[PDB]
DNA sequence: CAAGCGCACCTAATTTCCTAAATTAGAA
DNA sequence: TTCTAATTTAG
RNA sequence: UCGUCGGUUCAGCGACGAUAAGCCGAGAAGUGCCAAUAAAACUGUUAAGUGGUUUGGUAACGCUCGGUAAGGUCCGAAAGGAGAACCACUGAACGGAAAUUAGGUGCGCUUG
């Protein structure tokens, strides 16, 4: 629903980077003053003040803590926009109400705010418009009428933001109407000395319904117990078998030093293999329902180079199929052929740590490549056509 | 005198109490310590807010004696927390509060400027014990008993503990040398703490004490230099003698990589795990890595303890009086050193306090071209040759390991001034 | 694999601290 | 009546 | 292979536990979901517009708080038994506690 994305600020559109930078640092002092004062006033509002406060010298007229704080801090913080001051004060007082019980009990001292504090912004005070020559501009309303006059920054402060990549996909929907702005912030990073514009956006999450056209493959890996990949998204999931290696070392050592006892150790092995299969099968199907795939392609089932070595391989299929087919997903058993020794990037049919295509040069994890290769619709034939 | 050190003693059995009553007390007082620490920090921040509003509205700062009724924020904090943390000893509560307010007073400028957040104190806070509230007496038979004053007058009439709480402590090994000196008078017990170790479910009596260091006769013109190398954990060289002493690593990050790999492997396994591992909060889901609590920290602590002792012993064995090392605050050539994620500050901090017990002065110098300057000719080639291993300069043909010429350089007195006057 | 957000959990670097004097209440 | 442990507060 | 005990850390050794990267119970502070309700603030002649507050329920949560194995000896046929009593090795080291800053990691949602 409410997600954020950073857009680094290139340069001020009408100001210099010195005059613009100075204004931001003054608005940062007023933001931090408002955040700390709103905590003091929320500290008094809850009746937490000590006796000496209103005894030697120092109901209130308003209804909420935000109302009492906003009017008190309004006088001094006269540079921030009146809208943005409400959002800054709301953050401080909502954090005090969140931590109220720990503050009273004594499990926490007091909420604190860092020096390089973000500058809040409301929906109506941020607007992104695209210029015809492929430029992205974000007009920001940051100053109040008294501050605009003194600072000679009349109109809004426009900044150019680098929008390239996933941002251009999100941003181009904000301008159309699919995504709508909710709030915003102007963050500062001291390790790059760059200003950012976090534009939170509100949307309707996509409803993922099972599709018989999206395919999720499974790779019985060598260093990973299982690997999952998709050809419609770079998303990947891996069923690592760190617990399986430890159990096999445990049993072997106990078998050596065990020389009924052997009968009980064999019974434990059968249970572990079955339960691990249940956990492994459920994860595979759950990571398929999440991605909206309705087809699970995999191999058909000695020890092999596969990570599981000796294992109830046939039992795992009869639990992958049963769990997948309880949710509408079908299973296609595709022979391995040369899926591992093939390039998913340029279709180069042609150690095992990283696979590097000799022509295309794509280098990625071998188990991941063997999973994308399996994931291709009807990979079995297209390899057979080349071989 | 002049040095303070601690030694833990394990508490085996509480005399005249069960382990289910003493454990209940020790955790009740572990919550009043957290309350006192956290509430006394609120009063320091509150009083600071009052002062800022007073100066703007009245010209000059207010006086605590006239508004709070006390000459310090510590006294007012004691007056307000005394009614709620009524189980702690008054002495112990006073020291606990003093730590909270002194921390605030030390970093008050940073707190106002936003550079430092207001301190917040955790659940498993150690329990404070003053010098006057700790007494160790050993019976003839050979069993040490520590008498502790942990309770207040209302508490001693609610828990039915008429006198101090006596606990049996194990005193063996180097703890026997320290304790027998405390019972004599060579060492004076300072304010101490009670700590809980979660891995073994054991309570330790961390006793801090004061001891006069031994003063060996060591010339101050003898300097040993230490270089944290790339193929060796640390290298030591001297200017006067062509003697080298090297601390080859052996096992340094083998431990760290084999602990993080399990920690990530355990957490990643939680996504597909047994039914009982989910649905019981954060602790029961991250529970498998609770066996890896401080294995890395303890391994790096003991390993650095051995290295510092070896380094200081070589300085004493060769008669060295000054130990010059690098000031790595500038963050120079990290990762490529033999130690990669090691605690280079724990090694340096340990050498300092283990050299002052030996009467050895420690001087940190600014590492600038230290590993690039040939130690015989004195010609700082901006580009030496090889990245590591053998280093051959071109004014003299001097050949040696890059870690021995980086330890024969730090060993030169006032080399920090010399190097600058070779580039300006 | 990458990037935003929310949370918590680790580890390194770094600083500060590791009270006393006087008064009172309870016990022999 | 002495005194040893606990409380209180200045610096 | 990972842990428990042998005064602390590290390693070894002796005995023991291990499917422990496992099993289980209550509950309602937070997220999520559901049903009621609509404050502050802003822009506006008003009207209206933006914004989302407050209460209850539910129990899916890296939701909260917890429980669960591990030296010898002894009683107990055996389970089991009081954190009951007693006994328990070799080498190196043995200055810590709290907080803060910074970096990283994992989990969950969205997107490429
Ligand atoms: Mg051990
Ligand atoms: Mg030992
Ligand atoms: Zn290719
Ligand atoms: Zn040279």
């Amino acid at each position: 629903m409410i997600k954020v994305y950073r857009y680094e600020i290139v340069k001020p559109l009408d100001l210099d980077w010195k005059e613009f930078g100075t204004i931001l640092r003054q608005l940062q002092q007023e933001t931090r003053f408002a955040l700390n004062k709103a905590t003091q006033l929320a500290w008094e509002w809850m009746g937490y003040s000590s006796d000496y406060k209103d005894n030697h010298g120092e109901i209130l007229g308003y209804t909420n803590v935000h109302g009492y704080a906003y009017h008190t801090i309004k006088t001094k913080a006269y540079r921030l926009n009146s809208g943005n001051l409400s959002q800054t004060i709301k953050r401080a007082t909502d954090r005090f109400k969140a931590y109220q019980k720990e503050i009273l009990r004594g499990d926490m001292s007091i909420p604190s705010y860092k020096r390089d504090i973000p500058l809040d912004l409301i929906k109506e005070n941020i607007s992104v418009n695209r210029m015809n020559h492929g430029d992205y501009i974000a007009s920001l309303s940051l100053l109040s009428n008294p501050a605009k006059q003194e600072m000679n920054v009349k109109r809004k402060i426009s900044v150019i933001i680098i929008v390239r990549g996933a941002g251009k996909t999100i941003m181009d929907r904000i301008l159309s109407g699919e995504y709508q702005v909710h709030a915003s912030q102007i963050i500062h990073d001291d390790r790059k000395n760059k200003w950012y514009l976090n534009i939170s956006y509100d949307f309707e999450p996509q409803t993922r319904v099972l599709d018989l056209n999206k395919i999720m493959g499974i790779d019985l890996g060598v260093a990973v117990a299982a690997y999952m990949a998709f050809q419609h998204t770079p998303a990947r999931y891996k069923l690592e078998g760190g617990e399986i290696e430890n159990f096999r070392r445990q049993v072997e050592s106990r078998r050596i030093s065990m020389l009924k006892p052997i009968e009980q150790l064999r019974d434990k092995i059968a249970n572990f293999r079955d339960t691990t299969n249940h956990r492994y099968s459920r994860y595979i199907v759950d990571m398929a329902i999440k991605m909206g795939c309705g087809t699970i392609q995999m191999e058909d089932l000695d020890i092999g180079s596969r990570f599981l070595q000796n294992w109830t391989y046939y039992d795992l299929q009869q639990k992958i199929i049963y769990k997948a087919e309880e949710a509408g997903i079908k299973v296609i058993k595709i022979d391995p052929q040369y899926t591992s020794q093939r390039c998913s990037e340029c279709g180069n049919i042609d150690g095992q740590a990283i696979f590097k295509c000799r022509a295309c040069g794509y280098e990625a994890n071998a188990d991941y490549n063997a999973a994308r290769n399996i994931a291709i619709p009807n990979i079995d034939k297209i390899i057979a056509e080349s071989i």
